[PDB]
């Protein structure tokens, strides 16, 4: 209902955690689980490649259609670009329904 | 200077005329060329197929470009369509320079 593709077997969930690394344990055995750990965090890169199948438009319409276009008028800052502080922002929500087709 | 492709050997000129068909000549020889003709005109269809080579756009730009689009607002009559009397009209002159590229 929120849009998208309903899948019975969607991309699985990739779960990840940092393996615990205990701090120096007592020098005498204590049955209690170790609660002291070395503080750490991990970083790194992640890539995600998706192949999409398209269905090209074969419109035999005569007059021009409605395309999504960045309005030609001059602005302070380009749309879908970083401002003067390096903060990227998407100004409006873009849908897909632009091209028309008969019913 | 008016735009287009300058060609040294452009598509040739296809010339066409109706061959003359003289009206009934005198029954006695007159050296003068016949000036009386049967009034006629010809009609028919003509096709012209042209193959154009394209150069697809490979823009690696991030934000959206400026596309030519039929304005979404409601009008009395569709643009580039026939009016209520069957008269086709092109409302504005459309150029090609829409997509941008670096210098």
């Amino acid at each position: 209902l929120m849009g998208g593709f309903g899948l019975k077997h969607p991309p699985p969930q990739i779960l990840i955690k940092n393996t615990p690394v205990p701090a120096d344990p007592p020098t005498t055995f204590n049955q209690s689980k170790l609660n002291s750990f070395i503080t750490q965090y991990s970083t790194g890169q992640v890539s995600v490649e998706i192949e999409w199948e398209l269905q090209k438009e074969n419109s035999k319409r005569w007059n021009p259609e409605i395309q999504y276009t960045s309005n030609y008028y001059k602005s302070t800052s380009v749309d879908f670009a970083v401002n003067t502080e390096g903060v990227y922002s998407e100004p409006r929500p873009i849908g897909t329904r632009y091209l028309t087709r008969n019913l």
